[PDB]
């Protein structure tokens, strides 16, 4: 029995994944996770698709089927300043890079 | 090492899941459904977002942090004819149902 399906705070700093050269600022950003199982009884809120529903059951009766995973359902752009390729700075709103809500998908 | 994201095949018989009652036609579906890992490199076509890279290269200096999970990324509507509670036949396409696209979220 593992937790559930649900937003959970995480700071990306862009030196941890080499990626502060070519990203000028900010200096990294708070991109959050989905984490936890998606167990029937899938909570109302687990924001579930009806094929998450269904392959969930199928995992119960057949656990070569996977359960349904906790990954984003809505997703926020972030605003970025990064060099092109000439070296030149860019600002730019980057998409799906901050989690806004997760579910069983 | 465990392989790839991508589309398998997945018939669901409704029997098999107790929604045979409700369900009148069809006796089942082809669902399908997305397993596999998400690795860097991500492959192009693994229809990653652009936080399942970021959390992918978290997850490698960070394994708190879990990879991108291989999720539907693009689902179908398939058409059901089901008892109301009234216990009148209802046509109607449920939406979310099949699975046409994976990828990593």
């Amino acid at each position: 029995l593992k937790s559930s399906c649900k937003r959970h705070p995480l700071y990306v700093d862009f030196s941890d994944v080499g990626w502060n050269d070519w990203i000028i600022a900010p200096s990294g950003y708070h991109a959050n996770y989905c984490d936890g199982e998606c167990p029937f009884p899938l909570a109302d809120h687990l924001n579930s698709t009806n094929h998450a529903i269904v392959q969930t059951l199928v995992n119960s009766v057949n656990s070569k089927i996977p359960k349904a995973c906790c990954v984003p359902t809505k997703l926020r752009p972030m605003s970025m300043l990064y060099y092109d390729d000439g070296q030149n700075i860019i600002k730019k709103d980057i998409q799906n890079m901050i989690v806004e809500e997760c579910g069983c998908s």
